[PDB]
């Protein structure tokens, strides 16, 4: 009974949102970004990830990021060649995996990356002086999607449908579409715009659109209304996500673990009950440890307050971050485990939960 802001998206996407929505009760998809790409103690490899090396199965939900895309660059900010990228999400999907891309848009007055906090919405958006490169931008997304489709012997063109999750985390002050750089009705616009431009405009039917605050600058006493912050409603919005390190362990976090498995819980019940209100589906599409310094992250931390209450167990997906190359990064970040690595076993546990789904486990999302 949920159904997607686009009236007219395909089958196959059509198909997986109307799945999502029933298999949210009673399971939990795993993802993790960029996990065909590299792993921490490896990079090359066409056909690997650290998240199967531990558990011999494949992430249900696989995470890509398009940021560098809109300036033409081969390869991504964090050096993902952008043609294995195509090949690697036609390959999840295949195998009848998930697709979700989010993008780290440069910034577009100053040159600088996302986290040059230079304003610039106000320029992008229409009106704007710089709304031409806004449109620039889209349309190589458009040419990327493109890339995607097959085209069958009587000219039919199949695309993998894609959870396209832009402009994330818009409440902290980090990013230069963010709060504090752009006015809220500046982000609105921007948002709305970019479903017009991709739905509307250029008749992209394989999107599913995931909006997604950042939990540590939301008020558990207010939670809503921080959550709603730079909202763009209803008929711009499929997935109701959320971005939540805070709850998970993070370093500045002085509440006790106690307290932090309480408050994931609480973001994720009221998560759902958001969704719910607006007959959406909710899903928790980025989290996780840094370096995996928790024992037991997996069942203790995430888990287990995810199956705490009702409520919080009916979003559809969890996503890790990347598995950063530490030869070619130069220092340790990850999010998923690896062989050796001390959460692995609980990984493995994690995985074997009848709840939680890996690819190898997944029903026909795509019928
Ligand atoms: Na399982």
């Amino acid at each position: 009974l949920p159904a997607l802001i686009d009236t007219q998206a395909t089958a196959e996407t059509r198909a997986l949102y109307r799945n999502l929505a029933k298999l949210r009760y009673k399971h939990l998809l795993f993802g993790h970004e960029d996990s065909l790409a590299y792993g921490v103690h490896w990079e090359g490899d066409m056909d690997r990830s650290d998240v199967r090396d531990v558990t011999g199965a494949n992430p249900a939900v696989y995470g890509w990021e398009l940021g560098g895309l809109e300036l033409g660059h081969t390869a991504n900010l964090d050096a993902v060649n952008f043609e294995k990228m195509q090949h690697w999400i036609k390959a999840g999907y295949s195998r009848g995996g998930v697709i979700t891309i989010s993008w780290h848009v440069f910034n577009p007055v100053s040159g600088g990356n996302s986290w040059d906090k230079t304003p610039a919405v106000h320029e992008l958006i229409p009106g704007g002086a710089r709304h031409a490169t806004l449109k620039a931008y889209l349309d190589t997304f458009v040419a990327f999607n493109e890339g995607l489709a097959d085209v069958d012997a009587q000219g039919n063109k199949h695309y993998p449908p894609i959870i396209f999750r832009p402009w994330h985390e818009h409440n902290g002050d980090w990013f230069w579409w963010g709060k504090g750089h752009a006015s809220e009705q500046d982000y609105i616009a921007l948002w709305r715009f970019t479903v017009h431009y991709l739905r509307d405009e250029k008749k992209l039917r394989n999107l599913i659109y995931a909006y997604s605050p950042d939990r540590s600058r939301i008020d558990m006493a207010n939670f809503e209304a921080g959550y709603l912050y730079g909202y763009p409603g209803d008929a711009y919005v499929d997935i109701i996500g959320l971005d939540n390190y805070w709850d998970v362990g993070h370093e500045a976090n002085t509440a006790s673990a106690d307290e932090q498995k309480a408050a994931l819980t609480a973001s994720l019940k009221q998560l759902v009950q958001i969704a719910r209100s607006k007959g959406k589906i909710a899903a928790l599409t980025e989290t996780g440890n840094n370096r995996l310094t928790i024992d037991n992250f997996w069942t203790e931390r995430l888990l287990g307050p995810i199956s705490a209450d009702a409520d919080a167990s009916e979003i559809a997906y969890v996503m890790v971050w990347r598995n950063a190359n530490l030869a070619r990064e130069k220092s340790e970040q990850f999010f998923a485990p690896f062989p050796g690595q001390a959460t692995a076993d609980d990984f493995k546990r994690f995985y074997q939960s009848e709840v939680v789904l890996f690819e190898d486990e997944l029903p026909p999302l795509y019928r």
